[PDB]
RNA sequence: UUUUUU
RNA sequence: UUUUUU
RNA sequence: UUUUUU
């Protein structure tokens, strides 16, 4: 095969390129201590080193009441091992002060300066569990950005709160507290991970928080791979005689960028669970799914898939996708209605069931034109007052 | 065979011609020790034969957090070696300067006057992740030249900003540092091939600098080798049934371009991973695929690449492939138009089905004009806006 | 089957009467004619009428 | 010698 | 680089 | 996020 060198050093074996070592603490005072490390994340103080060993702390404080010995033998420290991520466990006696879990170094001694100028809070109330569910929330849509973050969070706050599921502290909720969380757990990968294994294997057993983290776990799934649901849904359309292919993606050039697709996917698809998290984990084969190498290809299912829906009509594209995505819309929207007057002749049905069904038809795609203009409106008006 | 003559010489067995050991430190203060490189780096003096050996540590420092021990194990290591490149450890107890990790002989002797004269910062915030970002932003289109690579590496700067990834010092974005960057990682081997080793391998675990990385290795990807790309994806076209030769390349002499085009892919295939990135690396049989060994070829192949998409109609030539590259495409053109009319007649469809097609066929055609013309207009204004 | 054939030609936006013309010398000719002419953004007549 | 977009 | 709704 | 009656 001489086309095999197009897929060179793409679908690689799995390799171990790192050594990363966290040191995770054995200690009597757990709760104490991870409160200190949320007042020191309420301040907003970066954390050069230390911010992966407190984040795991904090989380095996929620998930495991606070012994690190039992994370050890988690499944998650079995998938973060062969990747090259390792913990360490070291006891402690005596800690009055978040500073004597810091080590020594020129990074640590920097860091102590700083810890050191803090008056932390003697009694404090908040759990682990309240901050793990507070980052969770930004992840679905964390890779948009910070407007996107901010505004899905709040929208769930106000979901969570009417549910009478949980309360978060007002200053929780101020624009500057969660610029400084969205820089924190986005530039974090070991937070991201521990926080979708856990809402993604927790079978039972739900308190209030592992239920919040639970629903935004299922709020993210393929967020960031939105060309692979609509390629999968719509133009690999697959049939109960095989995969059929749409009628807008027989071009030529459409076929090889189809090929490649396929490809990317069969390498993405070997991260198990954790493939519709790729982005936001930045898994290996995610920079291999981009709009951009496969430019018609995204727009022609981006149009297709508007065709169905109301709500697709929202998501914007860049400047060389816009007029392809509306010319395969309406396109689809042609096809679909001679195709669904073709269906219901097909079908078996009376003459009155004819007229209901018709009937029913009719008023569906109406109530889905005005649906998809009233969304057109308000994503220009959101992009127009956005601008101002 | 009496034609293996041409052939001499051109895939010939591997074998070590060469014998090169660069000096590992194994200390206590990595991160102070990599922030005086950075430093030097920054001031911009040249580093003659400490620059192979600095940034090996600079790179082991963010791989395998300081400890070279660990990198001689490494499967980079096991590639480099077999190459003629060997690493040796060396300890040292008190590095307060870091002259002290530099040898004895005319060359450091040299070298020592310019270090001891710099004052090195006591307290600086930047570490060897950081610094390899920023060089691996320089990775796609280095072959080019300076003014793509500063063009690009200042686009992907925003384009990682906006992103909420990571944030560059102000003096790395001046034109002299950028400058200095690019003359050290064009010169130097081994920090590329360690830049592409840990982003096309790294699997899962990707820090921010990780996935910068992998982000830009991606992105270099045939670099370099768009001849590779084109000859490849349109010229030896693959189908279901075997390799279909286009139309455009039965001429005869384009026909012994092609063999020896074929050969020429057999040899870079050898590289098997790497292969995408033969010119980047400056491997071995990449002097073989040029431009100006396959003139007529070169020009077709760009010709009827160029008539599909509208960005590679923004590629320059030279002064003697232009106009033979405007044939093909219009050729290709013509003939691409011709091929869509059977083949919507062979598909079966319907009526409305044909004119649903037929128009989106048309639309498609006419933005792709369109956007050609606009890339067309762009690569004339700046090539003469370039001359002013 | 006297030699005349017509051609099927598809325009999304068409705003003036020139843009349905083609590129040439006759065509680059009589666009300036037809560029010059007021036309009347509201007429009441059919195809059928003429 | 490379030249586009990602 | 991502862009919707959930 | 759920929305009725039992």
């Amino acid at each position: 095969e001489l086309h095999g060198i197009l897929s060179l050093g793409l679908n690689v074996d799995h390799t171990i390129v790192r050594k990363k070592s966290i040191p995770l603490f054995e200690i009597g005072n757990s709760d104490q201590v991870c409160n200190w490390i949320i007042q020191i994340i309420e301040a907003g103080v970066d954390l050069q080193e230390v911010a992966d060993s407190f984040l795991t702390m904090l989380c095996v404080n929620h998930a495991y009441q606070g012994d690190p010995n039992l994370f050890l033998e988690s499944p998650a420290a079995h998938y973060l091992k062969g990747h090259g991520i390792h913990f360490e466990i070291q006891h402690r006696d005596n800690v009055d002060h978040i500073t004597d879990l810091l080590g020594v170094g020129s990074r640590d001694k920097s860091l102590r300066k700083t810890l050191s100028a803090l008056e932390f809070e003697p009694g404090g109330t908040t759990t682990a569990g309240m901050f793990l569910s507070f980052a969770s929330l930004f992840l679905p849509k964390l890779v948009v950005g910070e407007r996107a973050c901010l505004e899905k969070v709040q929208r769930q706050i106000q979901i969570h709160a009417e549910q009478g599921l949980i309360q978060y502290p007002t200053q929780w909720q101020s624009v500057g507290h969660m610029m400084v969380v969205f820089r924190l757990i986005r530039v974090n990968f070991v937070l991201k991970f521990l926080l979708v294994h856990q809402g993604m294997h927790m079978m039972a057993g739900h308190d209030a928080n592992d239920a919040i983290i639970a629903n935004s776990i299922s709020q993210t799934r393929f967020s960031g791979l939105l060309i692979v649901k609509t390629v999968l849904e719509h133009i690999l359309q697959k049939t109960e005689a095989g995969v059929q292919l749409h009628p807008l993606a027989r071009t030529s050039k459409v076929k090889g960028e189809l090929l490649a697709f396929k490809s990317a996917l069969e390498a993405l698809a070997s991260h198990r669970e954790y493939a519709p998290f790729a982005r936001l984990l930045n898994l290996s084969g995610v920079n291999n799914l981009e709009h951009g190498l496969y430019p018609q290809l995204s727009a022609i299912a981006l149009g297709v898939a508007t065709a169905h829906g109301s709500t697709l009509a929202g998501v914007n594209v860049s400047e060389q996708y816009q007029q392809l995505r509306e010319a395969a819309t309406e396109a689809e929207k042609q096809l679909q209605q001679h195709s669904e007057m073709r269906e219901l002749e097909t079908l078996g049905l009376d003459e009155q069931e004819r007229k209901i069904l018709a009937t029913f038809h009719s008023r569906k795609n109406e109530i889905n034109i005005q649906q998809t203009s009233s969304i057109l409106a308000i994503r220009k008006e959101r992009l127009r007052k956005l601008t101002e």
